[PDB]
């Protein structure tokens, strides 16, 4: 699984 | 599974 | 599964 | 499954 | 698993 | 799937 | 999947 | 997956 | 996955 | 995964 999060 | 989130 | 979310 | 969401 | 988070 | 959005 | 967004 | 976002 | 973000 | 962010 992979996540990229820009917030 | 993969997620890209820009918020 | 994959998600791209721009918010 | 795949989703692209621009909001 | 991998995560990249910019906040 | 692909999206181009100019707003 | 790919997205280009200019806002 | 790939995203380009200019905001 | 890859993201380019200019904000 | 890779991210380029200019803010
Ligand atoms: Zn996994
Ligand atoms: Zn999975
Ligand atoms: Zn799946
Ligand atoms: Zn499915
Ligand atoms: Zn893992
Ligand atoms: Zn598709
Ligand atoms: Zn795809
Ligand atoms: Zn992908
Ligand atoms: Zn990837
Ligand atoms: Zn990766």
């Amino acid at each position: 699984d992979s996540v990229i999060s820009l917030s």
